[PDB]
């Protein structure tokens, strides 16, 4: 078996930094992991591959003729800890549907046998500002059973978490997609941990980890690495190791309870952020 | 004539706060303005209307039967300074296309004669994390001739500005949609103004104004008002008045020059943010 997890959240909140560092810690632990980038920014694998980014399935299919002319060994690339990496891509802005590459990529990976038994985890890194088209497909089509939402005390980040939760509820009658937890990516504000714990409780889930804001992230990313690889002794490395451990051990997967706008505003008012 | 302007940018960057405060300053100046909300969050008019939010065209059409059973006087609501307000709405998460309500709303407003000659400005407040579907329609279908992008020194906010610019270039052979400027909504970081000026120059536009981060915004919004209405003597009120004046006087509308990821990273590296 393998656990299929998707990391959702608003743009800029820390999905790709958190996912790649979490996955590096899992690989350091001995797990076999694949990352599938589902964000048109297409830089969700650069820290594993030590790269600028990664050429996308959409791009490679266009140069090869069809997606059928691609081989899995041409598209999947291995980096730190043997983590396997692939990027979906998407159409250029103003053209088509921004999420159409996610559908092409996930179907290609399934057909070409990328979901080999020795994998322990697959992580999809998914744009979450809209929940439609290919960005909704991991939920609609039962591709990611465990959704973890990266957020912060920022109202827009919590709004996005509630919006993604509504999409999970909408498809609860089919498949087995569930909310596994919230990950707080700190803005270095007071009581922020308590705020995200309270939001998780209202939704029916948990805060799986509070990730501190730490400048070592920027120093590692300037060098195209995870903190795990760049400085294994860093305090922040131990934070990602704690997050990875709790994801491995997590057994709470729920159909969430989305909240009203009044509840959100009451949370922010109360915690004085 | 009326000037048709759209405010784009990543989620949470300050589109709705900036737009409503800019428009309030325009109304204080004697201009007649309409705001059209084109973001599914649907709170783009609350500070003009002193409201929680505003019921959307999608919602009202569903309760009335069809969009044809709606009258313009039922949908448009006037608030501070006589500013007229309407919200598009959108489908619930996981269902349909998140931008489909924008198409319905703009077509309804055009057909029902909302673009009456005495209007001086229309502002569309548009989600900009993806440029597709209804969110691309103001550009694709020539609805907003003047695009102003709210951003900040945050890499994701500048990436979004570049992405929106690519969509403008894609439709430059038809209609007259142009980039009018960047608005820096400060994160209170050093040389941030210089950073956004440099980005604007690379794209071929200008920084039309640097909006400071000021807690009076939160104090005004807790009371469902613009800063213009809440505290007309505030320093921040004068900032929005300066922004409004420069939008009125702006004559630079360009087909922008999108930049590469290397150029963006060089900007951040250089300005040491
Ligand atoms: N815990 C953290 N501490 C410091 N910087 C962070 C942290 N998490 C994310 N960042 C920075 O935030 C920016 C955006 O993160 P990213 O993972 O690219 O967001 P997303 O993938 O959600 O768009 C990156 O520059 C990243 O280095
Ligand atoms: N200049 C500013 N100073 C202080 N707070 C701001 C400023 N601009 C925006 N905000 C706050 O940022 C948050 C998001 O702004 P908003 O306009 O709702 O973003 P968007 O419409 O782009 O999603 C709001 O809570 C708003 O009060
Ligand atoms: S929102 Fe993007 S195409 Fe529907
Ligand atoms: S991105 Fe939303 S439906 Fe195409
Ligand atoms: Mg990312
Ligand atoms: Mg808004």
């Amino acid at each position: 078996a393998m656990r299929q997890c998707a990391i959702y959240g608003k743009g800029g909140i820390g999905k790709s930094t958190t996912t790649q560092n979490l996955v590096a810690a899992l690989a350091e632990m001995g797990k076999k992991v694949m990352i599938v980038g589902c964000d048109p920014k297409a830089d969700s694998t650069r820290l594993i591959l030590h790269s600028k980014a990664q050429n996308t399935i959409m791009e490679m299919a266009a140069e090869a003729g069809t997606v059928e002319d691609l081989e899995l060994e041409d598209v999947l690339k291995a980096g730190y800890g043997g983590v396997k990496c692939v990027e979906s891509g998407g159409p250029e802005p103003g053209v088509g549907c921004a999420g159409r590459g996610v559908i092409t990529a996930i179907n290609f990976l399934e057909e070409e046998g990328a979901y080999e038994d020795d994998l322990d985890f697959v992580f999809y890194d998914v744009l979450g500002d809209v929940v439609c088209g290919g960005f909704a497909m991991p939920i609609r089509e039962n591709k990611a059973q465990e959704i973890y939402i990266v957020c912060s005390g920022e109202m827009m980040a919590m709004y996005a978490a509630n919006n993604i939760s509504k999409g999970i509820v909408k498809y609860a009658n089919s498949g087995s997609v569930r909310l596994g937890g919230l990950i707080c990516n700190s803005r270095n504000t007071d009581r922020e941990d308590e705020l995200i714990i309270a939001l998780a409780n209202k939704l029916g889930t948990q805060m799986i980890h509070f990730v501190p804001r730490d400048n070592v992230v920027q120093r590692a990313e300037i060098r195209r690495m995870t903190v795990i690889e760049y400085d294994p002794k860093a305090k922040q490395a131990d934070e990602y190791r704690a997050l990875a451990r709790k994801v491995v051990d997590n057994k709470l997967l729920v159909i969430p309870n989305p909240i009203t706008m009044d509840e959100l505003e009451e949370l922010l008012m109360e915690f004085g952020i």
